[PDB]
């Protein structure tokens, strides 16, 4: 073990807080005690989020080396790119973002969906936002590739940052430190967490938590709720990252598999189902915490489902990992009508 | 030290952090060292913000007695209403929000202003929203009273929460504590702040800082920035709340006036000017910090304007106060076209 041997650049206030959602717990039958590690309350940089934790280990590279532009990629309401933008700004460097068509832009939303939410913030931060129309994929893209070359031939030095940082060499380190941090907060809080629920789409967050938790032999505490709907390639890339990050930090353990619940990614990436919406409501109504229809909502419904079906031992302390993404809620305004009194 | 005498209910994560906007400082000629107390990253309750700090000293009364409904009031894209709804969610009480029309909805944002941003969030938290046509006015409102009586007649027990908690009995205690934090934080920073810049509209925020900073005889360090474009009723309500609060905390010093720069409320409350957009973007492009069109962008352009006219001592440490309100930015996307490189 040793994430400590890796250069880190501060992009957050420090250990993200842990909220005690004791009210949402009772509402769900008091079967478990739900807690939430607020990564959505990461830093001052454009609403923060899980991405900032990842970026903290990639930045040093960008700074030591000589670069000029930071180019990343993601969907329309990509939280990722919005943070690379904020990052680029804070680092005083140019930024090129490739917004692809990863989600079937719902009808009563194709008006705002492309200019009201996360993408808007990237522009406001002065990023070179580029709207392209390609499919959804958690791997390396050709568009991302050409964009890179474009800048190079232009005489610049582009810094590549794959979707969600996941496939990046150090894309898994940020959440390794997330485990160290959780272990420490368990002691200060006087609360041991039996399980950790986290949304998974491109990997790294879960992989990092897996490799990190492994340092204490607790990898199995993890429960990733798929939100990509492409479970197959998702579990393969997550596991691929987990083993690399483990090798990096010195963890000998070999990840052959992990808990990846797939019952909630439907209909598909970026589109919430009746369940997602119900979960966002329930959580918002009970704790005043906001979750989005693309990720947190689904991981939340998932959390709610498992609790329902008495998946956890009676009284178990479950740590829900709120990764953020609430700023993209304005591109889904149509999914939440007003409640009757 | 008369603020510790009042009961306080935890709604935030603790003492708000201070960011060192050193890059924005270099950009602006290195005239002064700008910092920013992040009230926008103070809670896990729907993005947080200043209202929450105020609400902390008001919640005790809500739980002490027996109230069923929490009713507040504000513009369509009000932050106050959004947070009150989150509080209602948390306290397990019911909510009813009055969204008056205080802003001349830009012709370009007409199909968004009442469905996106803050208003969307309130609805998700199950807040009983009510879009009324009453105009702008920080003072008490008719629609407000009508709602209290209505509910009260329905056989309920409402709890009055004025616009921004400003005209509430304890509405000023909130930021009195803010002052305390500032003095303490100066210590932990090894530096002293020469000035404090803060947006100002309904009152209690600056009022609380004044009453508070006064405990240290530094009320003059405060530099409010109007955003209402109705300085008279604002300066008078502020000054009023300021003296009302000062009495509760013990501070004898009576406030007869204060520094309220009114050069940027133009053209009016809710609508930004080219300077606001310039500011919002400058800050966004320099630090990755997002400020809104309605409040923070103006107090931010004011801060920028003041630094140009060399208003501060060379190398002065000015503490900008970020009160949040970035969630309504989605209702002003029209004002931010993609930049050119």
């Amino acid at each position: 073990a040793g994430v400590a041997k890796f250069a880190k650049y501060p992009l957050t206030f420090g250990p993200s807080p842990i909220s005690n959602l004791n009210r949402l717990s009772q509402h769900l039958g008091s079967k478990v005690n739900v807690y939430a590690k607020r990564e959505d309350c990461n830093s001052g940089l454009a609403f923060g989020g899980n991405k900032l934790r990842k970026l903290e280990y990639i930045v040093p590279d960008i700074v030591e080396g000589d670069y000029t532009h930071l180019v990343s990629i993601g969907g329309r309401q990509s939280n990722q790119t919005r943070m690379v933008a904020a990052l680029a700004a804070k680092l005083g460097k140019k930024c090129v973002l490739i917004q692809e068509d990863w989600v079937p832009i719902p009808e009563a939303e194709k008006d705002v969906y492309n200019r009201v939410g996360n993408i808007e913030l990237s522009r406001i931060m002065g990023a070179d936002v580029r709207v392209i129309e390609d499919g959804f994929d958690i791997g390396m893209r050709k568009s991302f590739a050409n964009a890179l070359q474009e800048l190079e031939d232009a005489g610049h030095k582009p810094y590549p940052i794959p979707a969600g940082c996941s496939e990046h060499k150090y894309g898994g380190l940020g959440f390794v430190g997330f485990a160290d941090e959780v272990i420490n907060q368990e002691v200060e809080l006087g609360i041991k967490f039996d399980k950790i629920v986290v949304c998974c789409v491109t990997g790294s967050t879960t992989a990092g938590i897996l490799a990190g938790m492994a340092q204490y032999g607790r990898q199995d505490d993890v429960i990733a709720i798929d939100a990509s709907f492409t479970s197959e390639k998702t579990k393969e890339q997550t596991l691929r990252i987990a083993n690399n990050t483990a090798k990096l930090i010195g963890v000998e353990h070999e990840f052959k598999d992990f808990t990846l619940d797939t019952r909630f990614a439907y209909p598909c990436y970026g589109v919430p189902n009746e369940g997602t919406i119900e979960a966002i409501r329930t959580c918002a109504e009970q704790e005043g915490v906001l979750t989005d229809p693309v990720f947190e909502g689904k991981s939340m419904q998932g959390l709610i489902a498992l609790i329902k079906e008495d998946y956890f031992k009676p009284g178990a302390n479950v740590l829900y990992v709120h990764l953020g993404g609430a700023p993209a809620l304005s591109a889904y305004s149509s999914f939440f009508p007003t409640k009757t009194a």
